[PDB]
DNA sequence: CGATCACGGGG
DNA sequence: GTGTACGTGATCG
């Protein structure tokens, strides 16, 4: 029909698949039901005569034996090449895990195909069904919440004690103790405030929830907290819960009827941050500060009943923020999946390698293509040991006045121009070929490759949305059209990466080494045309490069660099394009992919480097925070190594405080289920033998002591610290803790971890 | 050594 | 759900 598609899924009814089609008409939410689509796999067999006992292969599920319902001889084609495989049709999409691996051990069976692509996924492949499109406005609503903490809890033990919601009507909070402010709703219990949060969702009906890693702590939080008051969460608008879905070692969560919009994924693709909190993320994006409350503050003020209107204000602002940024990222992941053809709820939690793909798997029903399959453990993990020939070291030393360049736009061109794909790799009978440099891979130029292909017709149609933004005096229409020319942009300078990606379908080591050294020819001819030009390459990569005028004001720098980019694009043919990135004060490289910048407003940006996680001690944290701000702050390495130098004393000395010496490492399975005991294990299972509960989730601090052998043998739990007592392990946090901190850092400058001590 | 195990975001 | 990240670095055995 009519209707904008903003999700798909499928519920059983009698024991049969129903597909639904979330919709969004004019404002109003519907269902359409779909009860005809079909499962199915396909089965390359050794000869057709095979079918009659292949047909006759069967499975158990629920109870009840799993049959092949229909077979069906198709036409496809493999690698370029015309194929027969038989389509087997199953009744169910849980019978395929149930019998898959009983069709690919038979011995008529060279191979299955198609047998793990989810049926949601399938549907709106097989069915030329696109979401989020047309001109459809949706509605949102940011959710947040508060909760009681103390240090090394198990997951969900104290109360939730503020739920926070934020739309255009405003931000508020709802708490279960007497707070005087505008925008606070005081009701009398958890219970009563978790059941307020379902009343405004239901009112409010949002097509689109906002979290702030809702996914992995307000939603499971929830959940919890519901669970233990025996309370329903009837969020999704068929009134089904919020589903937890395990993604990896961590955690989704879906909102049927609606997208669960977490920002979290979306904006840690999206730009460079040393630690994405939600203040960090709302500073890069929006240049305003944002105060944290820490968890400590939080429970201390809920406790003493002193200071509740500051948590109360955290609260508000985390929703308030939470809604902006989300009006913010949302409309480029509207965009994405429209063009990849999955939901934003997919889209947005998934890597550009898998983006990629299900734009591919598309495009090869579309073309009657077979798609190839992921490969097993042993494949994936020889294409990870694969050595690629043909980016050298960068320069020492603290540079001044550098300047960013990009070459990502110039590969999608590459893989066209050479037609560079795995189905036009080493083709036998191939009247023309073209010869990849250095590497002498040979690409068949007697059709076009199915990658190829793709991408010339993706970059034609940024061409004409580009063309169609020049010409529009419509800002609504031109502000849709910059998105939907980005997300092109996005994917189209994905596909290189995505040729060396270990779990790609259509991986071609061949290919993405064969684009290395075609694009090499470009990035050698940039390089000595800035050399000619006066600049020093300082650092460079496949991505881009990193340039300096040495000794020259800030100002003929840039003005240079950009001079050279409109000259180097127009000697440069096609959609090959080079691009400004940005500049910066200083910065310094270590190696590949390792190095810091400071810009002009005296932010920092590393990669590569920053050690910001629970399980580095604080002292080795702030003695690495110390030495980058000596080194671009104040470009000083000799104050840097005097601060690595003074520390290391003080530890030798104990002179440090026992508080920047915790260690916090999270138990994540049973005790007894262990096999390599860590620190963190060993004073788990003392502290599980005292009758602490000690349960997956719940983080463990200690403290590394003086002693013989391992440090597993060694480590104090924080709370049985007696500093007058227990004497902590100086050698360990010197040489352990605070030196691999630093040791990368300043080898840019020279520096061996032996001399950043007395 | 190879194998095992943790990090991020959020209170 | 036709499912179970990612890349990387510390410590155990
Ligand atoms: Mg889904
Ligand atoms: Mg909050």
């Amino acid at each position: 029909h009519a209707g904008m598609i903003i999700d798909a899924d499928y519920i059983t009814e009698d024991g049969k698949p129903i597909i639904r089609i979330f919709k969004k008409e004019k404002g109003e939410f519907k269902v359409e039901y779909d009860r005809t689509f079909r499962p199915y796999i396909y089965a390359l067999l050794k000869d057709d005569s095979a079918i009659d006992e292949v047909k006759k292969i069967t499975a158990e599920r629920h109870g009840k034996i799993v049959r092949i319902t229909e077979v069906e001889k198709v036409q496809k084609k493999f690698l370029g090449r015309p194929i027969e495989v038989w389509k087997l049709y199953l009744e169910h999409p849980q019978d395929v895990p149930a019998i898959r691996e009983k069709i690919r051990e038979h011995p008529a069976v060279v191979d299955i195909f198609e047998y793990d692509i989810p049926f949601a996924k399938r549907y709106l492949i097989d069915k030329g069904l696109t979401p989020m499109e047309g001109n459809e406005e949706l509605t949102f609503l940011a959710v947040d919440i508060e909760t009681l903490y103390h240090e090394g809890e198990e997951f969900g033990k104290g109360p939730i004690i503020m739920i926070s919601y934020a739309d255009e009507e405003g931000a508020k909070v709802i708490t279960w103790k007497s707070i005087d402010l505008p925008y606070v709703e005081v009701v009398s219990s958890e219970r009563e405030m978790i059941k307020r949060l379902v009343k405004v969702i239901r009112e409010k009906d949002p097509d689109v929830i906002i979290t702030y890693n809702g996914d992995n702590f307000a939603f499971p939080y929830l959940l919890k907290r519901a669970e233990k008051l025996g309370i329903k969460l009837p969020l999704g608008r068929d009134n089904s819960e919020p589903k937890m879905q395990r993604m990896g070692d961590s955690l989704a969560v879906e909102i049927k009827g609606r997208i669960h919009f977490d920002l979290f994924p979306v904006i840690r693709r999206t730009i460079n941050l040393p630690t994405y909190t939600l203040e960090a993320v709302y500073e890069a994006i929006f240049g305003k500060s944002k105060e944290k409350v820490y968890a400590h503050e939080i429970a201390e003020a809920w406790e003493t009943g002193k200071g509740l209107e500051r948590v109360a204000k955290y609260s508000m602002e985390d929703a308030k923020v939470t809604f902006e940024l989300g009006k913010e990222f949302f409309p480029m992941e509207a965009q994405l999946a429209r063009l990849v053809g999955q939901p934003v709820w997919d889209v947005s939690r998934s890597s550009t390698g898998n983006l990629v793909e299900w734009f591919l798997l598309r495009k090869a029903y579309e073309r009657n293509e077979l798609a190839p399959n992921k490969p097993d453990e042993r494949e994936y993990e020889r294409r990870l040991r694969e050595s690629y020939e043909g980016v050298k070291e960068p320069e020492k030393g603290l540079w001044e006045g550098i300047v960013s360049l990009d070459f990502r736009s110039l590969y999608p061109s590459i893989i066209i121009t050479h037609n560079v794909s795995p189905d036009t790799l080493n083709r036998e009978n191939c009247k023309e070929y073209d010869v990849a440099p250095q590497v002498g891979h040979r690409f068949c130029k007697d059709f076009p490759g199915f990658i190829p292909s793709l991408l010339g017709n993706l970059l034609e149609e940024r061409q004409k949305i580009k063309k169609r933004m020049k010409e529009s005096k419509d800002p609504v229409e031109k502000k849709l059209l910059d998105y939907r020319q980005r997300a092109i942009k996005i994917l189209a300078n994905s596909y290189y990466g995505y040729y060396g990606y270990a779990k790609a379908r259509w991986y071609c080591k061949e290919c993405a080494e064969s684009v290395t050294a075609w694009g090499r020819q470009y990035i050698d001819l940039v390089r000595r045309e800035l050399e000619s030009r006066g600049f020093k390459v300082l650092y460079i990569d496949t991505d881009g490069l990193y340039a300096t005028i040495p000794g020259a004001k800030h100002e003929e720098i840039k003005e240079k660099a950009l001079k050279f980019v409109e000259y180097i694009n127009s000697k440069l043919p096609g959609l090959l394009e080079l691009e400004y990135e940005g500049f910066y004060a200083r910065g310094f490289f270590v190696t590949k992919k390792k190095y810091a910048l400071i810009d002009e407003e005296g932010k920092i940006v590393t990669r590569g480097l920053e050690i910001v996680r629970r399980d580095w001690s604080e002292i080795a944290k702030e003695t690495q925070a110390k030495v980058l701000e000596a080194i671009l702050k104040h470009g000083n390495v000799d104050e840097a190594v005097k601060i690595v130098k003074e520390v290391t004393e003080k530890l030798s000395k104990y002179e440090i405080p026992p508080e920047k010496l915790v260690i916090y490492e999270q138990i994540t399975r049973p005790l007894s289920e262990y096999k390599a005991i860590g620190p963190h294990v060993a004073v788990a299972k003392r502290l599980a033998a005292k009758g602490v509960k000690v349960k997956p989730g719940m983080v463990i601090g200690y403290i590394v002591l003086r002693g013989d052998g391992p440090i597993s043998k060694r480590a104090i739990a924080i709370e049985e610290f007696d500093p007058k007592k227990h004497k902590y392990d100086a050698e360990y946090y010197i040489e352990n803790q605070v030196l691999p901190a630093v040791e990368r850092i300043l080898r840019a400058f020279g520096y061996r971890k032996e001399d950043l001590k007395y």
